[PDB]
């Protein structure tokens, strides 16, 4: 259940990452990415399902959003949104303890914590991965505590190894055998950083 958000809002984009495919809820594969944008207050994660926008979620642009969707704190942007270019009199001053909140990845030991749907994303070491028949463990460490994260579908068998950094980019906390893991959704993307 999103909800609607129709005012405009000037935000500046921060990061984006490259268009990647994903399924629709009406079972059609198109493209998307994941962006992150900062007002003078907060930072928010996004996803842009109208990869039209690309040049628009240009980091350090200023744009004005509205008719964009909101669901679990994050921002959805689809053809029905409107994403227009800030005009220079309409930027905002966003202070830099935001970006540094934004780039921060969350401690395992507080996405342990987390309730049964909540989204997490962040940049993980990889401790151990097993490659099972129709998913792959990749357990991720941290000085606060270690977790297992469930890739099926474009996220099993992926090309990586023991201490590689994968950043994960919209992963949702599930219990399973009364341990926290996380497990990847529609949406859900890896980016690998080899080490």
């Amino acid at each position: 259940g999103a909800v609607l958000h129709s005012e405009p809002l000037t935000v500046m984009v921060l990061t984006a990452t490259d268009p990647f495919e994903y399924e629709s809820p009406e079972h059609e594969v198109k493209n998307m990415l994941h962006a992150t944008v900062a007002t003078v207050s907060q930072y928010f994660h996004v996803k842009v399902f109208n990869i039209n926008l690309k040049e628009k979620f240009t980091k350090k642009n200023f744009i004005i959003i509205s008719n964009y969707f909101e669901s679990k704190g994050i921002l959805e942007i689809n053809e029905t949104s409107s994403v227009l270019e800030a005009a220079p009199d309409q930027m905002i001053e966003v202070p830099n303890s935001i970006i540094r909140n934004a780039n921060a990845s969350p401690k395992i030991c507080d996405i342990q914590k987390g309730t049964s749907g909540a989204v997490f994303y962040g940049v993980f070491t990889l401790h151990k991965k097993t490659v099972n028949r129709k998913n792959t463990i990749y357990e991720i460490k941290d000085g606060s505590g270690s977790i297992e994260v469930v890739g099926s579908g474009k996220w099993h068998n992926i090309n990586c190894k023991e201490g590689d950094k994968l950043h994960l980019f919209c992963f949702h906390l599930k219990t399973i055998d009364r341990q926290p893991k996380l497990v990847c959704g529609e949406h859900s993307f890896i980016k690998i950083s080899k080490r």
